[PDB]
């Protein structure tokens, strides 16, 4: 059952020697949803990429990404040179990254803008989702039996794409923003302030809807159904197995607060019409249960209130 697991560890050494900002491709990062691959392998790739992004972010660098492996005199084509050039090589590696991680996240991101019509459950379909009992009990059984130890119920041809996969893409982009803002000299500062694909994260927050009644059920656009979805997937990833588990237990614990912290990390670049759309979302998510979720909703609402206090004044 866990024969993927060690293979991922094998994949871990395939991200231990290759150059950052070269592997993988933008297009195979974009179009990897309509194949025979479930949500769990996509999320595993997302968390592995995020793990190596945190390796390039916090300070836990690998041995070859610190400049110690070019000084020793080889027995061919070799001459005495200081390893400072190897430090420049590692400055090259993240200069391959800080561009291409932007471009790969572009190529995923506009694909997800096209995936807004991909799994597009209509508002009429949503009003049938929340109240009509048939697809109610259908997707409630699909959200409740959601665990990744049996490959027969949760994903039929290993092709399903719920909104929890979109939150997993959101937390991968979240770690991309932990890299890009902090860690060929023209667009090095032009690749953080202007991102051409961030309107659909707020759109997914508008698809984090609030027409629910919470009588033993939430509709698959309600963020409590998203909370139960990400809770079921975190329970799945803690049933399938430890250092990658260490990373998961050190970072995320719930995928529903991902666009919240995304909006904290990308506050000042937005024009304020989108702010006038995000203060209603600030009203809806302040009923949340987690300290991370409701607390980051409080800090987002705090920042949009110290930005725009008159809409706050009108809703008081």
């Amino acid at each position: 059952l866990g024969a993927i697991r060690q293979g991922m560890k094998r994949f871990q050494f395939l991200l231990n020697c290759c150059e950052p900002g070269t592997i993988p491709d933008a297009s195979i990062l974009a179009a990897a949803l309509d194949l025979e691959a479930p949500v769990v392998a996509r999320a595993a790739l997302f968390l592995e990429c995020a793990r190596f992004v945190h390796r390039c972010n916090r300070g836990n660098w690998p041995e070859w990404m610190k400049g110690h492996h070019v000084n020793i005199t080889k027995k061919g084509l070799s001459r005495g040179r200081s390893p400072i050039v190897g430090n420049k090589r590692n400055q090259k590696l993240q200069w391959n990254a800080a561009k291409l991680f932007y471009q790969w996240g572009d190529a995923i991101g506009v694909r997800l803008n096209e995936l807004c019509h991909g799994e597009s459950e209509s508002p009429a379909n949503l009003l049938g989702l929340i109240y009509d009992e048939e697809t109610k009990r259908r997707l409630r059984k699909e959200d409740e039996e959601e665990d990744f130890l049996d490959d027969s119920t949760v994903n039929p041809s290993k092709c399903g794409c719920p909104f929890a996969l979109k939150m997993a893409a959101c937390q991968l982009l979240l770690e991309i923003t932990t890299f890009l803002r902090e860690t060929n000299a023209g667009a090095e500062e032009n690749y953080h302030r202007n991102m051409s694909w961030l309107h659909v994260m707020i759109l997914l927050c508008n698809q984090q809807s609030f027409i629910c009644t919470h009588v033993d059920y939430c509709h698959p656009h309600c963020y409590l159904h998203h909370s139960r979805s990400c809770a079921r997937l975190v329970r799945a990833i803690k049933l399938l197995y430890s250092g990658m588990l260490k990373y998961i237990r050190l970072q995320v614990m719930s995928l529903s607060p991902a666009p919240l912290s995304l909006l904290i990390k990308a506050a000042p670049i937005l024009t304020e019409e989108m702010y006038g759309d995000i203060q209603p979302a600030a009203w809806e998510l302040l009923l949340s249960m987690d300290e991370h979720m409701a607390g980051a909703a409080a800090a987002m609402f705090l920042l949009c209130a110290v930005k725009v206090p008159e809409a706050v004044s009108d809703m008081l």
